[PDB]
């Protein structure tokens, strides 16, 4: 058996990637110029460009960097992806014949100009919308699969054509046709990450944790449930890969009351009560991350300010039922407090086992310039004989 590694780069610095460690490398993010009202980046409300895709300067300056790594691994397969959280426009560029068009002229356009190998479309979220983020609509279900086909139609044959996909229940049940758009995708990344929401610990847990437990139904995720849902949903094990996080998250349920909606009294009666108090968050902020603003932490960052923390503020924990890493700080009263769970080499590799116990695809990971000194992308190299 054969296994991908498909690392992202959030790029929009690239020399310091062993690009030797990976079978394909997706350079984000393109963006689209679109007309939705609450768009606030003033480049992508050119009327003259609408539905095209955008690169900003840095992108292009990175984009012509790509032949220098190709030798470095000449075996390597460059994409640019598209969209990523908080990105506008796909509702738009999908929705007739004529924006299909447009967008797919200008992704032609891009892997020409650039030497690509392909093209990610990494839309979040198609129907669902993302909380106020991204205009949606019922239609955009069918209105992805049209610009699929019409973008496998359209590409030269050989080109890749992939996307990402969120790790909600709904997303193959709602959101996305995925029997529909099998047929034009080379394979499908899943985003089997972000979990750490609401009243779960975990950000990229492979299991449930049992000594660390989700509280309301709804939240209950795992990398594990989410293969489980899109292989129910009809994907076949190859067409997979398995995204790996090169982060950690400070739990929702650290610093906002946890809700189980699917009580009656539900918003009024929370199930789960924030434990930081204003000096666990100081500590955090202090660091670096404002937990007003999000949750997330760099592996690297974890590495370098938290496991080697010099006065040792937070200490390393193992959960053998979700098998990854956590991290606790204890409060003023000395009792240990949950911080922050992540991935480290162990975790990688069990995920990486776990690709080759199902016969998935491959991995994905997301992204190299977190990583330490490229370590977590050795481990799932190593572990997969890449
Ligand atoms: C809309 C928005 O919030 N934008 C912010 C952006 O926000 C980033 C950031 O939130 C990142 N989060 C992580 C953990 O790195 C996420 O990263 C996410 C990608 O947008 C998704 N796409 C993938 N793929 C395709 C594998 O993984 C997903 C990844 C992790 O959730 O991208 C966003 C951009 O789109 O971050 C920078 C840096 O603080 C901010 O100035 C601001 O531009």
């Amino acid at each position: 058996a054969s296994y991908l590694s498909v690392g992202y780069f959030n790029g929009g610095d690239i020399n310091k990637l062993d690009v030797t460690q990976i079978t394909h490398l997706n350079y984000s993010f393109g963006l689209i110029y679109n007309d939705e009202k609450q768009e606030t980046n003033p480049a992508l409300k050119d009327p003259s460009r609408l539905h095209q895709i955008y690169l900003s300067p840095k992108v292009m300056a990175d984009l012509q960097l790509l032949p220098v790594l190709r030798k470095q691994n000449p075996e390597l397969k460059v994409l640019l992806s598209v969209g990523g959280w908080g990105a506008r426009g796909f509702s738009g560029a999908a929705a007739t014949a004529e924006s299909r068009a447009v967008f797919i002229r200008s992704v032609q356009q891009v892997i020409k100009q650039y030497h690509l190998d392909g093209i990610d479309l990494d839309w979040e979220y198609p129907v669902n919308g993302a909380w106020g983020l991204v205009e949606s609509q019922p239609a955009d279900r069918a209105n992805f699969t049209l610009l699929l086909a019409e973008l496998h139609k359209a590409l030269d044959k050989g080109k890749l054509l992939t996307i990402a996909v969120g790790a909600n229940v709904k997303s193959p049940q709602e959101w996305v046709d995925v029997k529909g758009i099998a047929p034009y995708l080379d394979y499908i990344n899943l985003m089997t990450y972000d979990m750490a929401y609401g009243t779960q610990y975990f950000n990229s847990n492979l299991y449930d944790s049992k000594q660390w437990p989700t509280v309301a139904a709804a939240d209950r995720y795992s990398a594990n449930f989410v293969v489980d849902n899109y292989l129910a949903a009809g994907l076949k094990p190859a067409q997979l890969n398995l995204g790996i996080g090169f982060y950690g998250r400070v739990p929702k349920r650290a610093t906002e009351p946890g809700i189980d909606w699917d009580k009656a009294d539900a918003a009024k009666n929370p199930v789960t009560q924030p434990y930081f108090t204003a000096r666990e968050t100081a500590v955090f902020k202090a660091m670096g991350l404002d937990l007003t603003k999000d949750s997330y932490f760099k592996y690297n960052d974890i590495v370098s300010k938290l496991l080697n923390d010099p006065q040792r503020r937070f200490t390393a924990h193992w959960d053998s039922d979700a098998q990854v890493p956590y991290l606790t700080m204890k409060s003023a009263e000395g009792k240990p407090l949950f911080a922050i769970s992540y991935e480290n080499p162990r975790s990688v590799a069990l995920k990486a086992d776990y690709i080759k116990s199902k016969g998935l695809g491959g991995a994905m990971f997301w992204e190299y310039g977190a990583d330490d000194n490229n370590r977590l992308a050795h481990q799932l190299a190593e572990s997969l004989g890449i």
